[PDB]
């Protein structure tokens, strides 16, 4: 109702593989399970909109790759919108063609959107929102005083609605750099609880405290 | 390594609700603990301390004119100082001036402020005279430090528009304690354990 869009900083992975003394692979591919659990929960619970902070390079943008065609069924099945932010400029064309894929392929669903940040910074999205002004300039910009709306609908999430409800998982309380301007609003939730371990349970009773919390 | 600290002040109204005091009242409160934290922060040696009706602000900065010439404390104010009037906005501009030339501490205000607005008026600076390291020397916090903790006071858990971009990794703070019931010993806990929880990463 009141919650529209969750961002969750899904942090733990490579710890919770640590306790459980295990190398840095098992902790992950978990980190991987909860991440479908909690978007179809989401998605099954009337959430317009999940956006998850997912981050020898080449190798792990053939497994990024590797994990989207894997599980492009899973976004038709559920009825999942997909859609990336980040820099993918810095990616190899294949995974760049992937991600553009799956998204036209997706473009259909309305109700719910899982967002994946992607060699995502907020810093940089909002220095590539500028060098969108500056590149191609709003018609009218000579009779504009505040930019805001304008950063707004160049920014990796036009179109998204605001972050009500930021959630970080793991231990840490900071920002990390995402999505410093659309959630400047948002409620926020920290858990030490560290992802692999992370249910929908959990989830559930961290938005019954959004409730509380929205008087 | 804290050198900028970052502080939303909330809770002045709801502490004089709770004693069936005048609003007026939970703010003349409120103004001496922002005068005690900020001495104390001059005191421990940090860098910067950024502070989150023109009535009170106007008696403020000529009553406390002299606390700031007194202590050594540079005066900043951020946010959109157009929108004030000619005489506040020249009061403000004139205690910058005052105290330009104390270089080891800086009390930075924020009035009439959002992160948004100052990335706006940034932007629209940069379009008009023309990345991230721009960006930021266009800010209003040109000269400061990034933010190293932003706490909240009052019990609300949200950033409320303020410093976005400067608290891009700042370790965040959060305490029910209202406003003006906060005391230097409450930031003495706060900062020992945001050393602590410096040492755990990297343990």
């Amino acid at each position: 109702s009141t919650l529209k869009h969750l961002a969750i900083i899904m942090d733990g992975n490579g710890r919770w593989a640590k306790l459980k003394n295990k190398a840095r692979a098992y902790g992950h591919k978990k980190g991987v399970k909860t991440l479908k659990d909690i978007t179809i929960w989401c998605a099954n619970h009337k959430l317009e909109c999940l956006t998850l902070y997912a981050f020898e390079v080449d190798f792990l943008m053939k497994m990024l790759k590797k994990y989207l065609k894997d599980e492009r069924s899973t976004y038709l099945d559920n009825n999942i919108r997909f859609r990336a932010i980040g820099d993918l400029e810095g990616f190899s064309k294949e995974l760049r063609d992937t991600i553009l894929q799956l998204e036209n392929d997706t473009r259909h669903f309305k109700d719910f959107t899982q967002v994946l940040a992607l060699n995502y910074g907020s810093k940089n999205e909002l220095s590539r929102a500028f060098k969108s002004l500056l590149e191609s300039p709003p018609s009218n910009i000579s009779l504009l005083e505040s930019l805001e709306n304008e950063i707004s609908n160049r920014l990796d999430t036009r179109n998204l609605p605001e972050v009500d409800l930021l959630l970080r998982t793991g231990g840490e309380m900071r920002l990390s750099n995402f999505l410093l301007w659309q959630s400047s609003y948002a409620e926020l939730f920290f858990t030490p609880i560290l992802w692999p371990d992370f249910t929908p349970k959990d989830l559930e009773n961290i938005i019954s405290d959004f409730y509380k919390r929205v008087r």
